[PDB]
This record gives C-alpha cells, structure tokens and sequence, in this order.
C-alpha cells in the first residue's frame, strides 16, 4: 500500500484563494480602481504579490513612487492577514478531516505540498496541524508547479520515495507536478481541466481512504 499522501492546500483542504482575492478587491475598491472581479482573479492567482499590485495599478494606468507602492503592498498584507484570522475548522473542505483521521488511523504519512506561504498558519487555524508529519516549504524549492520539486520535497520530508505516495490536487499544473515526481495523482475537478489519464473525483467528499486504497490497487 501507499505510505504517504501529499496534500495540496488550496482547492483540496480549503479555499485559500478566496482570501487573497478579497484582499486585492478591497484594496482596489479603496483606491478607486474598478475591474478586479472573480474572473480577473485568474490573473492574480499564483502570481507574486508585487506583480499582482502592478497589474491592478495598470487597470487605471496609475504610476506611483516606491514608498506609495510599499504602502499599498502593506495595505494588502494587512487586509489579507486580518481576513485569515477568521479561518476555522468550519473552513475544512468535506471529507478532508475524516480522511486525515483515517490516514493517521492507518499509520500513513501526511505531508503538505502547497504553494501557500501561509500553510502552517492556515493548518493551525483549521486545527489540522496535529495530523501533518511535514510541510514542504514552498520558499525552499527552485521551481513551482508544474515542476515536481514541491511533491518530491514533501515525500522526502516524510522519509518516502515519491513512488510510495499519492498526491491530491485541484490544478492541472499540480497534477503534472505529481506525475513528474513519481507519485500517483488523484484529482478533484474535471478531466477537461486536469487530464484524461488520471483518476478524478468531482469533489473532496469522494476522497476517502477506502477510495484511495482502491485506486492504488487498480493502478
Ligand atoms: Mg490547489
């Protein structure tokens, strides 16, 4: 059987993106720039905080000093951090808490393989820290998804080869990173986005230990 599950965070454990979105939206609103909506957040998701601020300024063709840029960056941070103080166990996606308990009940290693630089804080807020054997630090990998580095690092952080692991992901580039690591990917979403050659569940309630074991045995 698989010895570890490498968990992406955003779109698997919880909706982490909503908070960054709401922070940029509030900042834009505050300084009188229109256009940052859910669709436009596409442009901001997975993107540097500073590239993100610049794209927002370009919606209104505004230029600013370095000090005003710094001020606006800080404001978005303040916004973001205030909002994530309200994250709780109620923000855990369905199935995930029971999955984590079952994986620990079954002695399988659990690691985080998230691009979130606030993963530890977010797991603490969700009361999940205790389930995790390791958190792969996205600041310590040279390449983001779709490069495999973060899944390799997560597997290694629990003393396993990626070939002994399942990866769970909601993103196409994440699925690619899992594949290229050696680990076995199981997606949440749809094949149109994730690919036609992996097992995909429609939502996280389907991620059960029973289901992962069956997928492992069938692959
Ligand atoms: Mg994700």
């Amino acid at each position: 059987m698989f010895k570890a599950v490498l968990f992406d965070l955003d779109g698997v454990i919880t909706d982490a993106a909503e908070y960054h979105f709401r922070a940029w939206k509030a900042l834009a609103e505050e300084i009188g720039i229109n256009g940052v909506d859910r669709q436009f957040n596409e442009q901001l998701k997975g993107v540097s905080r500073e590239d993100s601020l610049q794209k927002i300024l370009d919606l209104a063709d505004k230029k600013v000093s370095a000090e005003e840029f710094k001020e606006l960056a800080k404001r978005k941070n303040d916004n973001y951090v205030k909002m994530i103080q309200d994250v709780s166990p109620a923000d855990v996606y369905p199935g995930i808490l029971q999955l984590l308990k079952d994986l620990r009940s079954n002695k399988i290693k659990i690691a985080l393989a998230s691009a979130s630089k606030n993963g530890p804080f977010l797991l603490e807020r969700m009361n999940l820290t205790g389930y995790f054997d390791a958190i792969a630090d996205p600041a310590e990998v040279a390449a983001s998804k779709p490069a495999p580095d973060i899944f390799i690092a997560a597997a290694h952080a629990v003393g396993v080869a990626p070939s002994e692991s399942i990866g769970l992901e909601d993103s196409q580039a994440g699925i690619q990173a899992i594949k290229d690591s050696g680990a076995l990917p199981i997606g949440v979403g749809r094949p149109e986005d994730l690919g036609d050659d992996i097992v995909i569940v429609p939502d996280t309630s389907h991620y059960t230990l029973e289901f992962l074991k069956e997928v492992w045995l069938q692959k």
